């Protein structure tokens, strides 16, 4: 036997159940934005405990396992993917990924072990980096006009979410500044996988 040695065994989710959340396939940046908006308006948790997490790399090709789009043991290769991180006040982190087949929410270490996996044996151009943006800053600064989701004739590659584009007073499109993992660009902090797990893991 091994003791763990605060443990959020009675943790109450910060969102409704998965199937009650606003969701559009291939718009995880907006799915996460809508979770942040829910948390802000629900007055259950401080918004400052929550983070939007962009996952990508220089070549924009990241594997993620346990994804609903490819049931089974293989990964989805995304250009980028976004999840919500809640660092609960006792220190235990939870990941909210509407696209995972893992629990919603999922303990941080379980998500990193099963959905992300180690980069040690991954071909280097597929290795993952993480941009972590406070949810308040994400709601204040993110904007997307969805122009990246159209084909060469201007028609939707994937059907858009059923509400108007997210925009701010300062921008109608800055998605590339969140997908970027250049720390000189955008908002938040950029981590390698080992830095990310060192920072938030138990």
């Amino acid at each position: 036997q091994h003791m763990e040695g605060p443990a959020a065994v009675h943790y109450q989710p910060a969102s409704p159940p998965r199937d009650a959340c606003v969701y559009s396939s291939c718009y995880s940046e907006e799915n996460v934005w809508k979770l942040c908006e829910y948390i802000k308006n629900h007055d259950q948790y401080p918004l400052e405990e929550c983070y939007a997490v962009f996952i990508s790399n220089e070549r924009k090709m990241i594997p993620i396992w346990k994804q609903q789009a490819r049931p089974g043991d293989g990964p989805v290769i995304w250009d980028y993917h976004v999840v919500l991180l809640h660092v609960s006040s006792g220190g235990q982190s939870f990941i909210y990924d509407l696209d995972t087949v893992l629990p919603f929410p999922c303990l941080f270490d379980t998500y990193v072990e099963d959905a992300i996996k180690s980069d040690d044996d991954i071909h280097p151009q597929f290795r993952r980096k993480f941009r972590v943006i406070c949810a308040d800053s994400y709601l204040k600064n993110f904007a997307s006009d969805r122009s990246h989701m159209k084909d060469s004739s201007g028609n939707w590659r994937e059907p858009p979410p059923p509400y108007p584009c997210i925009e701010t007073g300062d921008s109608k499109m800055n998605l590339n500044d969140f997908i970027s993992m250049d720390p000189k660009v955008g908002w938040g902090a950029v981590y390698t996988l080992s830095e990310f797990t060192h920072r938030f893991g138990s």
